């Protein structure tokens, strides 16, 4: 039997990892790289979601202008999102050079009155005073990218109640399940782990095939055979009927991008 | 109860190369930048020329090289010419991302003015001029699919070629192998389906079943494994003792030359 593999859901089970590990930048490039999306949306969250990851923050505010008119909506909270990740970003281009200045003036005058508080709209103006809005201690990690995810999630959450986004099809089948990434690649370790254990058993170790594994090579640099799978089939059925791993994940760190740049042009 | 220890570094290393497999190198740039994850074994001063050829400091390159144009084992001319000339194509690609404040146009005039003494023909220079009357770079026919990132990966691997010789390095165990993640995927999804077989055998399955059973994107039934096919083939009696696979390749779009052709302006803007 020949075995069929697309490569969009090898790219699918890549983001679902780069999400796992907060690499928004490196999830939204393989995205718009890619064209693949690791989620299944309906048509009109499909369309926020790429309108909100592409920085086109005024088709944002009129696609869910038919919702401000509601009672318990609180479009004052989603007109300050919008126009606060659009003010970030315009000062964010502006710190990279009379128009984004203009631009960035524009929308810090739009989200005035959108404030939660009179001091944080305060901080969003001495934020034009700093040569880099990455400065203010509240900001040393923002980046258009995670913010768009942010600010994403934050929009679905809120629209949520209003549009109906249930309505759809099963993501088993269109989604990684949980960190199936790093579960497949386990298991192909343990795959390798056990084709070299009975190699070595017929040409003549408990613990040291554990020991023995390479994540990068593999040790022996072989292929994809069917192997295993044929072996396990002639053995005899009286063998069946006979009888965790302890894996420690080492985490990384990178310490501290123009995004916003793409959507003005 | 033994421990393995795994580093999500050399997983990155494993998404990095099929990344760069698949031609996906802006996403792969993006990654590197964003894990700090380089998949490859470099020295410190081959790690800065990297830096260098891929955020397009093509002025930097030319004076971080210049040590080597003395030697003899080490080509000038095709150095040179490799360097200006993506200079040249960043230049004439700001050019074409642009009103009349086009200071551009005389930047890739100059920097087609730095290139004449190094080009392989006289053709190949009237081919480069040819380009100054065209409005976009990749309308051209043999520029049709052409992508700065991706330029700049193949213009670094050249350059790396060529000054391999000088300045090197531990062995090559710091950078996955060829297709490595799709290798591993494959493998883990055979061990599933090993471990079907094992569970169908001993309680309630065919060679065909297991393999029309297989899934990518979610598990068997989401059973999170352990070394238990492992422990079972490690107390077996002694006495106990090809594959044709199709993938499906990638249509990425085409909103990506398109994205891509701006990465030059961040370059000038960096």
């Amino acid at each position: 039997e020949t075995v069929n593999v697309k490569e969009v859901e090898i790219i699918k089970l890549i983001l679902d990892f780069l999400n796992s590990k907060k690499l928004h930048i490196s999830m939204l490039a393989l995205e718009k790289e890619s064209g693949v999306i690791n989620g299944l949306f309906s048509d009109d969250m499909l369309f926020l979601r790429q309108l909100i990851l592409d920085g086109q923050w005024d088709e944002v505010l009129q696609f869910i202008q038919p919702l401000e008119c509601m009672e318990k909506f609180d479009k004052k909270r989603f007109r300050y999102i919008i126009l606060k990740q659009k003010f970030l970003e315009a000062l964010c281009v502006n710190n990279a050079m009379e128009f984004t200045m203009q631009e960035a003036v524009q929308c810090l005058h739009a989200l005035e009155e959108y404030c939660p508080s009179k001091d944080d709209y305060s901080k969003l103006c001495l934020l034009l005073t700093l040569p880099r809005l990455t400065n203010h201690a509240e900001f040393k990690d923002w980046n258009p990218s995670t913010a768009r995810v942010h600010c994403f999630e934050e929009v679905c959450v809120m629209v949520a109640e209003f549009i109906p986004a249930d309505r759809k099809l099963s993501e088993a089948g269109f989604k990684a399940s949980n960190n199936r990434l790093f579960q497949l690649v386990m298991k192909g370790l343990l795959y390798e782990c056990c084709v070299e254990f009975c190699q070595s058993k017929a040409t003549g170790t408990e613990s040291e095939v554990l020991l023995g594994i390479d994540l990068l090579c593999g040790n022996g640099c072989d292929d994809l055979d069917l192997s295993l799978l044929s072996w396990l089939q002639n053995l005899p059925s009286s063998v069946f009927s006979c009888a965790m791993l302890n894996i420690h994940v080492d985490k990384l760190l990178k310490p501290t991008l123009l995004t916003p740049l793409i959507s003005k042009l």
